[PDB]
């Protein structure tokens, strides 16, 4: 019924860890560069907790915050309270990026068309996970090794998957 | 319609610069060794400006120069005036390397099957750029850090991507 591409944008470790103590368990500025370039010009859909840890709108993109709080407001951002309200806000968009965290990934899981996953080859301590997905009917359409150096101290790969049917 | 693999061979910086003042912005003799070893035994397809800065045929490869000039001739080199004429000349080749510069990379962009791209981790001043490419349905099949030493004073990586669909 919705006409936008619904894409997930996530970085996770060997055990699907995405967070520890309401923050990111790793610092990978080069991974952040990839995220910025990939998502630029497209709406970012984020759970309230994800957004609040950021604390400011990310420039050049529609920032849409998902919350059950019907009195929630933040300047420079739009607020939605359900999947359908996100779909109404983004009805004429080409592609939107579900940007996390875990509760918001779970929420949009039935609707994902395309997956941009950074896979980090380390096992971090963590408490928040990317949902399991059955990847049948999914095709890897891109893979490349991430930049590992003094500023980016882990091995990681960018993967992109597209849903077939 | 054509049966040869159409490969690109290019070195570019962090902003896709490949040239400044009709020359290469950097000196990387080790990168040139990789170029020789990779292309040897296969046709090099070069724009007229690229070739003329070289000024002589590169040994052990068919040198094919692309120009609109129907009276253009160079000893030890073959001359083509269109994509189709290159395809005619190379119809029985296994693989050909589009060798630049930017106008010639633009020209053959719809036909590229394989990308050999060196990425230099520096921002040079430049005036000539490698075209943007949507890497959907391409996979990185090779990556290696280039040699950085007194003779090769930048950080760079060899990447090879192959088109899937
Ligand atoms: N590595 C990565 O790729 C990413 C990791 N993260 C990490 O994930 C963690 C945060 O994730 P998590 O704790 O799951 O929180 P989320 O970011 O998913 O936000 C949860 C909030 O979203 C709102 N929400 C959840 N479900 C609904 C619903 N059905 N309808 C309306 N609103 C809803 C609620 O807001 P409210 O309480 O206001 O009602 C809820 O508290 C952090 O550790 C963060 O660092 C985040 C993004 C990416
Ligand atoms: N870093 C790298 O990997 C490389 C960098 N370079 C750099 O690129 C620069 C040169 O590139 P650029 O200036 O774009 O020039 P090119 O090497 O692409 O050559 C331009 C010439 O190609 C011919 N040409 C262009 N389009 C067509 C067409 N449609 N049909 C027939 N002939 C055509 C024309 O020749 P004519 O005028 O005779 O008609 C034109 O002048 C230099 O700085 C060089 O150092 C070059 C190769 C590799
Ligand atoms: C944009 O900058 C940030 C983003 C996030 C967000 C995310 C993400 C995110 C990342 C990093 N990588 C991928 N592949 N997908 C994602 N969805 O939550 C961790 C938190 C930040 O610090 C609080 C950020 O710094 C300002
Ligand atoms: C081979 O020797 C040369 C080649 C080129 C060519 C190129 C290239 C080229 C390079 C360097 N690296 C990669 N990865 N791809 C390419 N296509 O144009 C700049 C110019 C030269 O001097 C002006 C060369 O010295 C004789």
């Amino acid at each position: 019924h919705h006409h936008m591409r619904v894409s997930f944008m996530v970085a996770m470790d060997e055990n699907r860890v995405i967070g520890k103590d309401n923050n990111l368990p790793w610092r990978l500025p080069s991974e952040l560069q990839y995220v910025k370039k990939t998502t630029m010009g497209h709406p970012l859909i984020m759970g309230r907790k994800n957004y609040e840890a950021i604390g400011r709108p990310l420039p050049g993109r529609r920032n849409i915050i998902v919350t059950r709080n019907e009195g929630y407001h933040v300047e420079g951002c739009e607020v939605a309270h359900s999947v359908e309200e996100v779909f109404e806000l983004c009805k004429n968009e080409e592609e939107i990026f579900i940007f996390g965290g875990a509760q918001i990934f779970d929420l949009f899981l039935p609707y994902v068309d395309k997956l941009y996953i950074t896979k980090i080859h380390h096992a971090f301590e963590g408490d928040t996970f990317f949902p399991e997905m059955d990847m049948t009917n999914w095709k890897e359409v891109f893979v490349e090794k991430g930049l590992t150096d003094e500023k980016n101290p882990y091995t990681y790969y960018y993967h992109v998957y597209e849903k077939q049917q």
